[PDB]
């Protein structure tokens, strides 16, 4: 239970960085995103 | 304190799949977003 | 183990409201952003 909740939250923290990055891309328009 | 845990990833899933539609939905212009 | 789970979904949690925050910014447009 407890290492599949490691790995739910592995995904999670993956997921969370890949929305921090286009979030900021979006904040300052780069590359005309 | 372990199931606890499991309710609180589950409600950051939930929470970062709405951040996932909201933030496509921005980077694609969709229905005018 | 558990703890630094915790630790883990803590910092999650505070993330995932920061990048709530800013969507609803560039969703609304609040202050021109």
């Amino acid at each position: 239970e407890v290492e599949a909740l490691e790995k739910k939250v592995e995904a999670l923290e993956f997921k969370v960085q890949k929305l921090e990055k286009k979030v900021e891309a979006l904040e300052h328009g780069w590359d005309g995103r």
